């Protein structure tokens, strides 16, 4: 899993469970093309975005819709969405895990690039 | 002043000064338009980016370069930017101050809203 | 002002008002010692804690009372306060704001600290 | 594993490993008492402090070590550590998963509490 993204609720204190997002690259002409998809899973965890052949240096974005999921539990949000964009670098091995904590409204992400 | 920046450095301990970021506004082709730019100043703040009457309803992106603040202080950060969606001013005006805290590899945006 | 604190709500997006704080110093007999308290103000913000020639070198600890906060808005948080603990003018005079981003099971904080 | 502690690096974006912890309950007499402690592992996580019959309802702190960590990184921090402190309900069934992501003059925790 060289992609990971993890979400986690601010509110109550519980994985975001359910939370669809998309992933893009930055395609030669400056546009985002479609890259991956899906939605967190009970432990907030969205994973086998994609494979080490496919996941080659470029920027990516990943576009979480936040809104729908505070939409969902009944409360007003500020963000559209939380975007996070990226270089993905091969000068080294790196699996990433990106981490969002949402609030609606606030939201941190980071990223943990570990070297397996 | 409608609208606010503020950054802050959370490695310095003090505000991400000469930061540059873009304003940008979706039209009616669903496409980003740019609505307004600038740095933010020594107390890491930007004001002056819009008016009242300028700040109409609609979906606004900040896009905080992030990248360059931090290539220049020699770090090599994560994230391309730091980038900030919302719906603004659907139910009348409001004064906005989003504020992001930025880490190489972390950060936060939060918004603090309140109506005139 | 040598020491402010700003304390910001991220449900609701908006300044912490009437947040209760108290400030420590550790004494010799490594003890705390009461220093000042206060509330924030419509701002989020508490201003005048102390002097600067009350502020000398020492380890200073604010304990920022959320869980009062939270429970006057009807929520069971997580954490009893948050506290910061750091040490103040041990290489001379520093202006320090302390800033603290609540929600129910987060909170984050930071401290900006500058010369004058 | 009723309770558990993960610790991130906002600077390199890793885990946070060999960051010694102490936890502590309070007592009666309203003072902190030793309960357990540890340092995180590799992957920043420290499990095993304790077990289901021994983490009984009370007001517990966790103190984790942030400024030895990043003085063993050459960095100078502004918190002397950072404590958590909350209180543990066994109003339903709960395990703990407290979570700190650390940059030098800021961290941010949060709490992800889930029933089994
Ligand atoms: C911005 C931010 C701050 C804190 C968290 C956070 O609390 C968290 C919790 C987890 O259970 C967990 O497995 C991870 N992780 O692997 O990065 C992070 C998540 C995001
Ligand atoms: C995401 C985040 C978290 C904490 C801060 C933060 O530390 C901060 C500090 C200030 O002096 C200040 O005036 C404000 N503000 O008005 O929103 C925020 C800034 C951003």
């Amino acid at each position: 899993c060289p992609l990971m993204v993890k979400v986690l609720d601010a509110v109550r204190g519980s994985p975001a469970i359910n939370v669809a997002m998309h992933v893009f690259r930055k395609a030669a002409d400056d546009t985002w093309e479609p890259f991956a998809s899906g939605k967190t899973s009970e432990s907030g965890e969205l994973h086998g975005l994609t494979t080490e052949e496919e996941f080659v240096e470029g920027i990516y974005k990943v576009e979480i819709d936040t809104k729908s999921y505070w939409k969902a539990l009944g409360i007003s949000p500020f963000h559209e969405h939380a975007e996070v964009v990226f270089t993905a670098n091969d000068s080294g091995p790196r699996r990433y895990t990106i981490a969002a904590l949402l609030s609606p409204y606030s939201y941190s992400t980071t990223a943990v690039v570990t070297n397996p």
